[PDB]
Order: structure tokens, then C-alpha cells, then sequence
């Protein structure tokens, strides 16, 4: 793989086409939170925050003996084992994605942990750097970045385009049991200060916080080909827990060099768009990033630096012109929320970002299909043909962490691939 | 014909029992006596010759190597920045960590209940943790359960029957009320006892489990071979730290299965019991001559950790795969130990020094001995590790009618950061060791 990552090398320079028009975008914008969005009815009509509503659908999925939408399990024993695997994954996440910056795992200084204080009379996190060669701290944060369980890792300079105009965020003293009920607005600016700070108006990034590391981390196959189905939801739920270790071993590993390293999972910005910066793949017609080695089957997390770093090159292997006539996931799709048209400037809906060259899909639609299911869908990543019953699954193969020795040497690293 | 650990565990399976041989004078061992805690050996000496508790002085000896841009004890490194990046990788390895160990139960990541978990609570209005189970088959209970294993991490599972002798009499905890920050001043000794109650609770007095909690699950946590290889020096601290932290995220990812499959659970990390014999009894591998649980695809070099629990299970048949008559041989670990801590000699019930439970049949070692080279050498040292033939990576054969160790086996950092690694150190030449079907979770 790392054969085919070089043959396909672009030139330097971002590939995401953008107009005049193009603004960075406010968080509380996305379907999960927007309040055009945000309330749903669940099966009995009842109008509910939709995640409640979602709920709602598994308990009932669990009661009738289903692992889905009209997807009978095996019995009511089968049923509630996938949504106790799902359930189960999501623990070391807060409220279904990390977002907020600063808060719980998401620490933007790494002072007050745990580990840090444990560590404190080494004297690592405040030691000045040893090393500023770019190369040879690319070659040491792509391994730590390994260690830290990314199945891919890239490097790009920060584009604040991408960089969310305002975070969703809870103020400092809430308790986690109010925290639903108390999410806030908060700008995200870049100022020339020496290390990322919050104070009670900003979330405030240093201008020298020039990188962004890029990570992917991969899901299981067979348990995503289930979707919209329980087991599709369990490989999700076990990533984003993967996602929040790599931020914080990574974050750890970076203070401990002598720079600062800013957190991020689901918050701060756009992954995909990093993602393909930092040449880890293409974007697609369903708006994931696909990658070579994994489809879209893979999530995103990402972690910004001052460290010096040599960035990636993006990579260019075929996908928009792929994309132009597939539309497999688009025909697929329970929901129409995939467009069949071409790639405009101009997005559907309040949910999408203006003035970069993309497909544009609905994504309240999409947001929609979640409570009727009661899971996350997932079809069109099942079904796009770069990612190539439960009961089935569940006896079938597995290894450590849901990776798939057929494969795993695709992702083998020496410092040659490295930098 | 190419390798096949199902079939070698099934060719080296024993029949039911545990394989611990033991006598009269075996008694449950009190964690503090362990040679990280126990007062006779927790204070040692550092480079200057200040006696400081011993995790202190290796500090000193870690500043020290950065400084003079060494990798481990007279071991150069490439420059100072090297030397440092191998610190920081060790450091941060043991993020989601307590203490070195997670061995207060009950406490930050350890918790006995899920009911205060973030997760349970946004999980709370689906009912798993509280709608009585949908399954009570021990056969499809252990199927289940050791597929969340392997996506939680482990790349070996084993159940076992729990046997309490190997669960500490007392455990090394701090009070409920005391934060972090004075957690190393303030520990204390709380005994753990069994009792008729319905859930593990914690009072004042006691750590309670319940006279239910049948079972006990084993994982192996795989380390990797190439840093392990450069013991004592940095990079086998690094990944002796990486998999505590993937030993932590384990134990919760499983309990919280456990709890929303309608039982409950007990995390422990290196905390609650003996882990080197629960994983013997879940047939995992054999106890060794340095003391560790071998395992035919790691070797040692493997970190365990484990979780209780009163969900009904199939437990797993030992293994006995030869390793007792190549340790009567081999002396390979202790001939290498840097401080001489492993016995040359037999097998004894009578334990060395207070570190040792008594009463049971095991090489005896001087672990007071281990502590004390690990400020010296600035580390966690692991050389017996690294020196094992079983930690190689191809010491399996097969000769046309069955499986067999190779006898022949018996007979630097820099190239480690520009050489192979993947995904949590994992090794895709071996990988396909571990991968794992219903016939062989569950017979
Ligand atoms: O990104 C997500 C946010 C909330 C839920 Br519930 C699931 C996903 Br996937
Ligand atoms: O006295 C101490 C100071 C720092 C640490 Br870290 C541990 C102890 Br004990
Ligand atoms: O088990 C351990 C406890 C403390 C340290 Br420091 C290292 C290990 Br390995
Ligand atoms: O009102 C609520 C009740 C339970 C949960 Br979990 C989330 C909300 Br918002
Ligand atoms: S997740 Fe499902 S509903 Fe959403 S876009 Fe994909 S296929 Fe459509
Ligand atoms: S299914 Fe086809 S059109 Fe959709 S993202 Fe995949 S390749 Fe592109
Ligand atoms: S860790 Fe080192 S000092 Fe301890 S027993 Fe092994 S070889 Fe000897
Ligand atoms: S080095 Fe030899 S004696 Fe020591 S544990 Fe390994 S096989 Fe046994
Ligand atoms: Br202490």
C-alpha cells in the first residue's frame, strides 16, 4: 500500500476548490445540534430531543426480538446483546462525539491530568524542545501516532477554513448532569498568545499553531455491512472511544516533547476536510473522505500543534471521477439524502458549508433516518464499492480490536513512508 | 504447513482443574506486601545515593540519561533528542493510568458500579443496566462475551472459575474523600471479603463481593517485540506503558458490556488479584521460571489483566504446552537478570521473602532484588522478558502430524524508530495468530 500511496501523490497544495464566498462555519450549524433539526418524534409521535427518540426505537427493537428496521433477530437475547456492544463502545466518549473543546477528555493543556502530575518531577512537559528538525519529529509523532492506535496518520498546515467560526462547548463549572441542557456558543480565534487558552469570552488558538495531525481509525467490516443494523452501530460507537485514547496519548506524547497539542475527536473542525489535506484520501459523493486502504470505512480524528512538521502530500487515486458515475450510495440511500447531481459552490441547506466545490446532500434527511432506525445507518459507507446476517457475526471472525489480519499489513509503516 | 494457534491450544488443552499445586500453609497474600508497596522495599537509593521512594530515584535516573543523551544505563543514544523522544513516549504511554497500576478498587477508572459513569448516564433511559438479562446460556454468554473482548482489545481471552485464593486479602486503596493530588500520601489497606449481597458494594470497613461472582475473564494485552527487545532501555518502557493504558480502556469497555447485558461487573487492572494465576487457570498459557504467565503466541510478552463478574460462562481447559520442562532447562532469564532476582534452582512451596505467597508450587524468586535495579537503570528493565526464547516470534514447527517447539532457540533504538511499526505496536507477520471464530470462544 504504501507502493500505490506514492504512485498516486499529487503536488503540493490543497485539492478543495473554494470561491470568494466561503466563510468558516458555526458548529451549532450541523444537524445534530441545529435547532431546525434537533427534535424529532419517535415511534409513537412523541417529539423528542432525536437521540431520545432513537432511544426510544431500541428499546422497542429489543422488546419485538430485532436487531433493526424490520430486521428480526434471532431472539430477544441476540437483540439486546448489540445494543449492550453498542451502548458499551461509546464509554469514553462525552455526549456522542467529544465536541466540546476544553472540557472533560478534551483538555487543551495538558497541566491538570492525571498522568502530568504523576510525571511532574521528570520535568517533560516543561523542558524546551530537544529536537526542531521537521523531519526527524515527523518520523517520532507518526510512530507515537501508531503506538496511539491510528491505522493511518497524515500531516498538514492548518487551513483555518476548516476550523469551526464558534464551538459548542458547556461553561467550565457544569456538572457532566447538566451538561445536555447547557451547551453554549463559544468563538474559536487564532491571537498571538504562547499556548492555547480559554478565557470566559474566547477559545483561543496561537497563531504559531501551524499543524494539524490527521488520524484514521479503522472500523470492522462485517459489523459495518449490517447497517442500518445494530452491529454497524457497535463498530462506530468502539471507534470514537479509539478516537479519544489517540488525542489524548498523542497530546501527552507532544507536551512531553516540549510543544503544545490541542485535542479535538468530533469538535473544533472539519475532519474530512483535514483528512484530505493532509492526503489521507479523496472526498466522495456521500461527503466522507475515502481512503485507499479502507473506503470510508474509517473515522477521523485530529490533533493541532506548533511542533515543526513536514506535511503530506495530497493524494489523488481516482475517486471524483469514480464518484461522477457510481451514485450506489445515492440510490441506496433510505433516506434521499444523497444528491445524484454534480458538484456545486452552493450548499442544499443551512447543514452545509457554502463556497467550496463538493457534492451537497441534505443532511437533515440523513439526520432523519436515525430515529426510525434506532442506530446510525451507515448504508451508503456499506455499500460504496472502495469499502470492499448478525447472527453470522457474531460467530464469525474477529480480532483485536475489530482489525482484520486479510488486511493489516496494508498499514505497516517504516520511516520511509513515514517522512 | 503454516502456523495455527487454534490448533496448537487445541492440541496442548488439559483436562479441568486448576494446575496451581498447593499445600496447607497457603494463605490469601495481602497487597501490600507486594515489592512496590511493602515498606522493606519501596525506599531505594538513587544515583546521588538518596534513599527515596523508588519510582523517585528512577526519575532522577531518567533526567539523568536525557541529559548525558543516553537510552538506558551506558546505553548511548543517537543524541539528546532521541533520548528524549523515548521518554516521552514512555510518559505518555500511561495516560489512562492511576499510579502505575489502577490498583485502588473502586476508584477513578476502577469503578465497581457503572451507575456513575458518563456513559451510563447518557445510555440511562434505554434500561440496559437495569432490565434483568435476556440471556442466561453460559455457551452463547461466552460467546458473546469474548467477541466484545476482542473489540475492547485483547488479543487473548480465557474464563476461568475464580478462585479465591488468588485474590489479595487486603487491598493498597485510599479513602474515598481524598483527591488525586494526595492519592501516593494517603494510601491505606482495606480488606476484600465475600459475603451474601446482591452487588459488589464498598463500605467504610470493607470491599465486598458477592458470594455470586462465580467467574473471572482473562486478557492478554500484547507488547510489542522489537521495543520489548531493547530492554532495559527506553522503548520497553514505552510499550510496557501503551498497554497499561490499553489494559485501563479494556476493563471498562468490558464492564460496561457486562453491566448492559443485565450482570455486573469488576475491573481490576493490576489491582484485586494475582493476575498471573488467573490467567494460568484460564489456560492462557503456564507459569515460567522469571514468574510470568507464558503464552504460546507472545511468549511473556504479554501484559493481563482482568474482570469479575456473576454472568454465567463456560470456563476454558488449561494448557500445558511444555513450558514447566523447558524452564527446568533453559536459564536463560535468570543467567541474564541484572540483579540476579531469578532463582537457578527447583520449584519450592516456600517463599523467598515476604514478597512471595507461600504455599504454592512456583519458582521462587527475589523480588526485592527486581525492584532495585529499576532506579538504577532508569526503567522497568525487562530483560528476562526480552532474553525468553518464547518471545520469539517463530518458535513453532510443525513436523507433518502435530506441533512442537523449536529446540535450537534454547541453544538498537535508533533503527527502532526508523523500523517497522502498525497499528498499537501489533505485528501484521503475526497478527493472523489471534484472529478468532465461534468454535474456538466456545466449545
Ligand atoms: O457522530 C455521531 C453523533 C451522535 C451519534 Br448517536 C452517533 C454518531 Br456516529
Ligand atoms: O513525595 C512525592 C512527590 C512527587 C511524587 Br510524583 C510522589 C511523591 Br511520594
Ligand atoms: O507494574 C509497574 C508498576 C510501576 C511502574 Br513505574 C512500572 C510497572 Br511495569
Ligand atoms: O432531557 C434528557 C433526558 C435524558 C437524556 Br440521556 C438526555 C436529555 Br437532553
Ligand atoms: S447514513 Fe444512511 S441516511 Fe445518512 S446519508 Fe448515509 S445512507 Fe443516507
Ligand atoms: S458509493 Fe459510489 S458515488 Fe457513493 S461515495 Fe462510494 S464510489 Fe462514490
Ligand atoms: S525485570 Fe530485570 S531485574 Fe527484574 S527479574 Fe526480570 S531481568 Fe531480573
Ligand atoms: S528464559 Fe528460559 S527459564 Fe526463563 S522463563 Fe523463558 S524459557 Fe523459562
Ligand atoms: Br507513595
Amino acid at each position: 500500500a504504501a507502493e500505490i500511496r506514492q504512485q498516486f501523490a499529487m503536488t503540493a497544495g490543497s485539492p478543495i476548490i473554494v470561491n470568494d464566498k466561503l466563510e468558516r462555519y458555526a458548529e451549532v450549524r450541523t444537524a445534530f445540534t441545529h435547532p431546525t433539526s434537533f427534535f424529532k418524534p419517535n415511534y409513537k409521535g412523541e417529539v423528542k430531543p432525536w437521540f431520545l427518540s432513537a432511544y426510544d426505537e431500541k428499546v422497542r427493537q429489543i422488546e419485538n426480538g430485532e436487531n433493526g428496521p424490520k430486521m428480526k433477530a434471532k431472539n430477544v437475547g441476540e437483540a439486546r446483546a448489540g445494543r449492550a456492544l453498542e451502548a458499551a463502545g461509546w464509554t469514553l466518549d462525552i455526549n456522542y462525539g467529544n465536541i466540546y473543546p476544553n472540557r472533560f477528555f478534551m483538555l487543551w493543556s495538558g497541566e491538570t491530568m492525571t498522568n502530568t502530575q504523576l510525571w511532574a518531577p521528570v520535568g517533560l512537559d516543561r523542558r524546551p524542545p530537544d529536537t526542531t528538525d521537521p523531519v526527524e519529529l515527523t518520523n517520532y509523532v507518526k510512530f507515537a501516532a501508531r503506538m496511539a492506535g491510528a491505522d493511518l496518520v497524515g500531516v498538514a498546515r492548518l487551513n483555518r477554513n476548516w476550523v469551526y467560526s464558534e464551538a459548542v462547548t458547556i461553561p467550565a463549572d457544569v456538572p457532566y448532569e447538566q451538561s445536555l441542557h447547557k451547551e453554549i456558543e463559544k468563538p474559536i480565534v487564532f491571537k498571538d498568545v504562547p499556548l492555547p487558552i480559554e478565557t470566559d469570552d474566547e477559545l483561543i488558538i496561537p497563531n504559531t499553531c501551524e499543524n494539524v495531525i490527521v488520524a484514521g481509525i479503522a472500523m470492522n467490516r462485517e459489523m459495518m455491512q449490517t447497517a442500518p443494523n445494530s452491529m454497524a452501530c457497535a463498530t462506530t460507537a468502539f471507534c470514537y472511544s479509539r478516537m479519544c485514547m489517540f488525542d489524548m496519548w498523542l497530546c501527552q506524547f507532544i507536551r512531553y516533547m516540549g510543544y503544545y497539542a490541542i485535542p479535538s475527536c468530533n469538535g473544533v473542525g472539519q475532519s474530512v476536510a483535514f483528512a484530505v489535506e493532509a492526503g489521507l484520501g479523496q472526498a466522495s459523493r456521500m461527503g466522507a473522505c475515502i481512503t485507499p486502504e479502507f473506503g470510508p470505512n474509517v473515522r477521523l480524528t485530529k490533533v493541532f500543534t506548533n511542533m515543526p512538521l513536514v506535511p503530506d502530500k495530497p493524494i489523488d487515486f481516482g475517486v471524483t471521477e469514480f464518484c461522477e458515475t457510481c451514485k450506489k450510495c445515492a440510490r441506496e440511500c433510505p433516506s434521499k439524502a444523497i444528491t445524484e447531481g454534480p458538484r456545486t459552490f452552493e450548499g442544499r441547506s443551512i447543514h452545509n458549508q457554502s463556497g467550496k466545490l463538493q457534492w451537497q446532500n441534505d443532511y437533515n434527511k440523513c439526520l432523519g433516518y436515525w430515529p426510525e432506525s434506532g442506530g446510525y445507518c451507515g448504508v451508503c459507507v456499506a455499500v460504496c464499492p472502495f469499502t470492499k446476517n448478525i447472527t453470522e457475526v457474531w460467530d464469525g471472525k474477529i480480532n483485536t480490536y475489530g482489525l482484520d489480519a486479510d488486511h493489516f499489513r496494508d498499514t505497516v509503516s517504516f520511516r520511509k513512508d513515514r517522512v
